[PDB]
Parts: structure tokens; sequence; C-alpha cells
């Protein structure tokens, strides 16, 4: 099966899915390899080819440091790249239903990874089930991460910042110019992403250069107003200079610094990335989105507050235990191999790990609002409090605040609270419904009966897949046929949200109200 794209023909491959067929084009290039003098620059247009490009395997993932904290453990290594790392990584993937659709809605996945890691080839991002089950086209792309994607000298085109966001954007541009050749409808494109991918999706809502490249947006556990999502001008400068010094590229002409960094092997850049910050945390984003004056014209909190974003529908949600995954990457007393009962003193120590630059008073204020218990004799009180601190501050409260502020400008928004813990979750039970572990349900992995998911999980994934496809196609994430709970729009007044679980799917109001008032109204002052 051959498709003629604007830059040349590509050959895909047939996939057997659920007694049917999906056509996969894995690894289509969408930009000139950003090598040599193109390292740190915006992605350049692709020179046409006349051959038949073989898009029959995932391409290189972008250079990145690997999570080595739990070698051999599926819970962590399932997020590590599964193809060769290379600077030659600007490729995308296309899953089209078979028989070829005539005008299918397109879903474009943007992976997360703290803007430092990630790849579109992960097993949990496999789009073949969505193409099979919902007859949508699924697209995903690799975009540059870390310093190679987000090194910033604002205004300098040799390293302007936000290159990995421009990679994503050039990929959306490719879909606009090419997806009709695949049976896709360029006028019906939904972006969806998780974590940094969701923060990226929300930044495309703000970026005028992306306005015309998609229709709607889904944001899973992330948004640009999360405290880790946007690097300020002061930090980005200090971090660029610190990388220069660590590598021996300190110059006075900033363009000469970039030339010097261009001769460094990718590995040398990657090993010094960790140390450009004096006090890191498990949530550090050393090199991420910045206000560059190109992709992002102003501080995005101002743009959100003042209604300067694409007017469209959004689907936003978070997981019940967003915070716990980060606790075993540094908080004292925590371990994935025991139940991590921690003491008051260990809790206080954990706050220093997660809020290193925060004053004594600020850390006391966190402790005060999170450690007023009903039964102060529950041994896991402090363990659960620290997970909630990290999850509320980094994910849940920013997602709610984004959704309130976005919906105040007239658009339908839908908010979900995902609270099913996967029966196949390799992490221990105390970590709960972890960050990232809704993704496999969104992509329909539990629809594969040959896997070890329960029947309740197949049904839950089936409903979520239908709701996501209905949102993409029609702007309304309902399941209209199986007597499902109707999903009400989220309004800034009543703030209704839908819970997603195997048992009872419920309409609730004002998620984490007391906690988010602390983080959203108080904590920014300290
Ligand atoms: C494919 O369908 C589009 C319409 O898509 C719908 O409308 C969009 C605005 C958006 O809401 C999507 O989610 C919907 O699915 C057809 O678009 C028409 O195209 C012609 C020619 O370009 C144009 O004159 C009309 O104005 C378009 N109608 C619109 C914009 O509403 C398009 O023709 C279909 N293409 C194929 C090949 O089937
Ligand atoms: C801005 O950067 C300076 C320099 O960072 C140091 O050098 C880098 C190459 C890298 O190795 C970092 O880990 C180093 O810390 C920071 O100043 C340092 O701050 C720490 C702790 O605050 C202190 O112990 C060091 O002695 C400082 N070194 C110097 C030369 O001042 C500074 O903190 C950074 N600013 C911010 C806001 O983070
Ligand atoms: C849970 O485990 C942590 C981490 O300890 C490591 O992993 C364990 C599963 C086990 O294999 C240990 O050998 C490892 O050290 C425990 O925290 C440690 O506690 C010891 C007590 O001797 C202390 O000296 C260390 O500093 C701690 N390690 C840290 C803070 O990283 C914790 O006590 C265990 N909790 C429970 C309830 O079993
Ligand atoms: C460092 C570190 C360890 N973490 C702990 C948990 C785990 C989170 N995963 C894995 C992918 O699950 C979606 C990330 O990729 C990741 C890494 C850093 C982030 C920084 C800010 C916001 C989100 C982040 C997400 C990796
Ligand atoms: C690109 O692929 C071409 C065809 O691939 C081969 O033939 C098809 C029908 C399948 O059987 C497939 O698995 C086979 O590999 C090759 O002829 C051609 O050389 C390839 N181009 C390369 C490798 O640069
Ligand atoms: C820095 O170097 C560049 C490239 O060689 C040059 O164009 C630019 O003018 C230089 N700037 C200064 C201040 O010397
Ligand atoms: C609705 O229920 C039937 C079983 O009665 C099932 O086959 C079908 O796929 C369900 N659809 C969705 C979208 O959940
Ligand atoms: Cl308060």
């Amino acid at each position: 099966i051959i498709i003629a794209t604007k830059n040349g023909k590509v050959r895909g491959m047939q996939l057997t899915v659920f007694g049917g067929t999906v056509t996969a084009f894995l690894g289509i290039p969408y930009a000139q390899p950003p090598l040599g003098r193109l390292r740190f620059k915006k992605p350049q247009s692709l020179t046409k080819w006349s051959d038949i490009w073989n898009a029959t395997k995932y391409a290189n993932s972008c250079c990145q440091n690997i999570d080595q904290s739990f070698p051999g453990f599926h819970g962590s290594e399932m997020w590590n790249p599964n193809t060769d790392l290379s600077e030659d990584c600007l490729y995308l993937n296309v899953w089209i239903p078979a028989p070829k659709p005539k005008n299918a809605t397109v879903l474009i996945w943007i992976y997360g990874g703290g803007f430092q890691t990630g790849t579109s080839s992960l097993h949990v991002y496999d789009g073949k089930f969505l193409a099979r089950v919902e007859r949508v086209i699924v697209v995903s792309m690799n975009y540059r991460v870390g310093a190679l994607g987000f090194l910033a000298l604002p205004g300098n085109p040799e390293a302007p910042g936000n290159m990995g966001l421009f990679d994503q954007q050039l990929a959306l541009q490719w879909v606009q110019k090419n997806i009709a050749a695949f049976g896709g409808n360029p006028k019906s494109v939904t972006l969806f992403g998780e974590s940094a991918g969701a923060a990226s999706v929300s930044l495309h809502l703000l970026s005028p250069g992306s306005h015309s490249l998609f229709t709607r947006a889904i944001l899973q556990s992330g948004s640009f107003n999360a405290p880790w999502a946007v690097t300020s001008l002061y930090e980005a400068r200090n971090r660029t200079l610190n990388l220069a010094k660590l590598t021996g590229c300190s110059r006075e002409n900033e363009t000469e610094i970039i030339k010097c960094l261009r001769n460094k092997d990718p590995q040398e850049i990657l090993l010094n990335e960790a140390f450009v910050v004096p006090y890191g945390t498990p949530l550090s984003v050393n090199f991420g989105p910045t206000v560059d004056g190109d992709f992002l014209t102003d501080m995005p909190d101002i743009l959100l507050e003042l209604g300067q974003f694409k007017k469209t529908q959004i689907l936003v949600g978070v997981n019940k235990d967003e915070g716990t995954a980060f606790l075993v990457y540094g908080a004292p007393g925590f371990s994935k191999d025991n139940n991590s009962i921690i003491t008051r003193k260990e809790f206080q120590e954990g706050l220093k790990i997660f809020f290193p630059g925060v004053s004594e008073f600020g850390k006391e204020s966190i402790l005060f609002h999170y450690t007023d218990w009903v039964d102060d004799q529950r041994p896991e009180n402090y363990r659960e409090a620290l997970g909630d601190v990290v999850g509320d501050y980094n994910f849940i409260c920013p997602a709610l605040e984004f959704t309130k502020k976005f919906s105040e400008w007239g658009n339908n928004a839908f908010f979900y609270y995902f609270e099913h813990r996967s029966s196949k979750l390799p992490w221990p039970e105390w970590m709960g419904v972890m960050h990232g572990y809704e993704i496999e349900f969104v992509f329909g992995l539990p629809l594969e009966r040959r896997d070890q998911y329960t029947k309740a999980e197949e049904i839950l994934s089936r409903s979520i897949v239908k709701r996501w496809a209905n949102f993409a196609k029609y702007g309304n994430p309902q399941e209209t046929q199986n007597q499902s709970t109707s999903w009400p729009v989220f309004k800034s007044t009543e703030q209704k949200y839908l819970t997603l679980n195997t048992e009872s799917t419920r309409i609730m109001t004002k998620l984490r109200a007391q906690q988010c008032r602390f983080w959203t109204s108080f904590f920014p002052k300290v």
C-alpha cells in the first residue's frame, strides 16, 4: 500500500487488529534532520524525494537521558525509548483504518516526558486500536526534548527556544498538507497529549501559528500553567550559560557559544543537562518551553487570563494519584518495594526535596494545610499527604485552574477525574492511580483480550475510547448508546466533572476545592 504525499511516495504496512486491518505508516520524515549547523534551530522544510520511502518501522527517538532508577523494572522501563536515540528523529506515524476512510477525523498524539524524555513509538502510544475501533486516523510525532529541543537564547535564531514545540507544529502542518491523501479530514484534527504532551497541547491553544492547524484539544494530566511547564527568561538564560560553562563553551558572543555547543557530541550535552540547576527535584524541567516571542508571544498565564487563545472545545482531566510516582525518585522513606509509611519528620524532609527553593514559612504552610487529620493515628497519613501535595501542586490544581479560565471565555469544556488503578499496574498498590496510567485506557490496550486486563477494564477502555472519539469528531464526549452517564460541561460556577472508573461513573462538583484554593490563591505569593 503506497500513498503519494506532497514530498514523495511512502509505503506502509498492513496490521491485523481484532479480526480486521489497520494500515500503519511508521516513521515518515517531516523535517530536515536537525543535524550539524541545524542543531538548536527551528526545524527546516523537507527536501522532496522521488523514491518510495519505506515507512514500515518506528524511526529513531530523539536524544535524551534514560530513566535508570529501576533497571529491569517494567514500571519505569515501559517509558524509556524503544528505538535508537539520534538527533535524526523528526519523524511521525500514521495509523489509518482499513478499508481506507473517506474523511476521517484525525487524532494527533503528543507524548509527555517532562520535555526531557519521551518518544512516539512507546507501546502504550500504539494508535492501531483507535484506528481499528473508531475509524479515526491517529498521528504521532517525535519532537526534540531537553536542551536539544528547548535551549533558549531569546531572539537569537541559532537557539531561539521552543524548537521542540516548533517540531510539533511542523508536524501539525504536515497533517494539514498531507492527511487528505490518507483519507483524513484536515478540518477535523484533535490534539491530545499527556503530561508535558498535555502542556504542549495547551500551548498550541495559545500559539497563533498553530491556530489553523487543529480543531480541538484534549489535555491529560498537564497544562502550561503547571509550575514545571514553562521556564522563565531568567532561568533559561542562567541554564544556557551554565550548560556553556559545564561544556567549556562559555564565550561572550552568544552566537559563538551556540557554534561551540554544535561541535559537542550529543552525549556530552546530555550529561551536563542535569546540573544546570543547583537544586533539582524529581519534577525538574531543566530545558522546557520559554516565552520566545515566536511560538509564544507573552507569558502564557497572561494570555490565559485575558482570553488570548484559540476558541474551541477542550477535554481536560487528571488522575486520582498524580503525585505518587515522583515520591520514589528521591523522597526519604519512600520505596516502590514497601508500603512507604513515613513519619512527620520524613514528610518535612520530603517537602525540602520537592520545594528546595521555598522558604521555611512556605514549607510550613504546606505542612499546615495538608496535615490537619481526622484520625491522627492513621500510620499512612503522611505518606498520602505527600503524594497529594505533589499531585495537587504540579497537576490537579493547574489543570482545574486552566479549565476554569478557559471556559470563562464561552467554550464548552469537559473535565474528568480518572480513578481506576490498572489491574496490570507494575508499581505497588499504595501508589494508587498513577500519573500516566490512564494512557493505556485511552489508546484501547484493554480492548485486546489476549492481554491480562479484566472485563471491567475492557468495558472502561471501550467507553473512554468512544468518549474521546466522540469529542474529537463532534466536540462532545458522550457515550450515547449504552445508558451512560451524560458528561456535563464544566462551568466556572458549578464546576461539574465526570469520574472514570470501572464501578460507578459519577457526576461530581468542585474537585479538590479546599486544596486548590491553597495552591492557586495562597502559595504563589510565598
Ligand atoms: C470532509 O469534510 C469536510 C467538513 O468537515 C466538517 O466540518 C468542519 C468545519 C469540522 O467541524 C469537522 O469536524 C467536520 O467533520 C468538507 O469540507 C468542505 O470542503 C469544501 C471543499 O474544500 C468546502 O467548500 C466546504 O466549505 C467545506 N465544508 C465545511 C468547511 O464545513 C470536505 O469537503 C470533506 N472532504 C472529503 C474529501 O470528503
Ligand atoms: C545561576 O547559576 C549559578 C551558577 O551555577 C553553578 O554553576 C553551574 C555550571 C552548575 O554546576 C550549577 O550546579 C552551579 O551551582 C548559581 O550559583 C550557584 O548557586 C549555588 C547554590 O545556590 C552555590 O552553592 C554556588 O556556589 C553558586 N555558584 C556561583 C558561581 O554563584 C545560581 O544559583 C543560579 N541561579 C539560580 C536562580 O538558580
Ligand atoms: C522502605 O524502604 C525504604 C528504602 O530502603 C531501601 O529499600 C528497601 C525496600 C530495602 O531494600 C532497604 O535495604 C533499602 O535501603 C526505607 O528507607 C530506609 O530506611 C533505612 C533504615 O535503616 C534508612 O537508614 C535509610 O536512609 C532509608 N532509605 C531512604 C530514606 O532512602 C524505609 O524505611 C522502608 N519503609 C518500610 C515501612 O519498610
Ligand atoms: C524525573 C523523574 C521521574 N519521574 C517520576 C515519574 C515518572 C514520570 N514520567 C514517566 C512518564 O509518565 C507519564 C516522566 O516522564 C516525567 C519526568 C519528569 C517530569 C517533570 C515534570 C512533570 C512531569 C514529568 C514527567 C518519571
Ligand atoms: C523498500 O521496500 C521495498 C519493498 O519491501 C519488500 O517488498 C514488500 C512487498 C514486502 O514484502 C516488504 O516486507 C519487503 O521488504 C524494497 O524492495 C526496497 O528495497 C526498500 N527500500 C529500501 C530498503 O531502501
Ligand atoms: C558574533 O558572531 C557572529 C557570527 O560570526 C557575527 O555575525 C556577530 O556580529 C558577532 N557579534 C559581535 C558582537 O561580535
Ligand atoms: C455497548 O454495549 C454492547 C453490549 O451490549 C457492546 O457490544 C458495545 O460495544 C458497547 N459500546 C460501547 C461504546 O461501550
Ligand atoms: Cl487557604
